């Protein structure tokens, strides 16, 4: 359940495929809650490749429906991330998951 809510400016052309690694300023958001996570605190922006499962199922499908310098909206369902687990102490099970994702990626 990935629905992409895309703020316009970009390419559109710069997809990602596999064996690529890219760079995301990724924010996290709780549904009705507040924030739980942000590389834009760190500010090192969490270079990761595609390919290797590294990213969650929700997170992953969002990369490849992206292009070079656009800023979409996910929506993270449950059943893809946490949702009959629930990540210990900082996500509680059946949690919807918001994100603020921007690509500005190379390769």
């Amino acid at each position: 359940g990935v629905e992409i809510e895309t703020i316009s400016p970009g390419d559109g052309r710069t997809f990602p495929k596999k064996g690529q690694t890219c760079v995301v300023h990724y924010t996290g958001m709780l549904q009705n809650g507040k924030k739980f996570d942000s590389s834009r605190d760190r500010n090192k922006p969490f270079k990761f490749r595609i390919g290797k499962q590294e990213v969650i199922k929700g997170f992953e499908e969002g990369a490849a429906q992206m292009s070079l310098g656009q800023r979409a909206k996910l929506t993270c369902t449950p059943d893809v991330a946490y949702g009959a687990t629930g990540h210990p102490g900082v996500i509680p099970p059946n949690a919807t998951l918001i994100f603020d994702v921007e690509l500005l990626n190379l390769e």
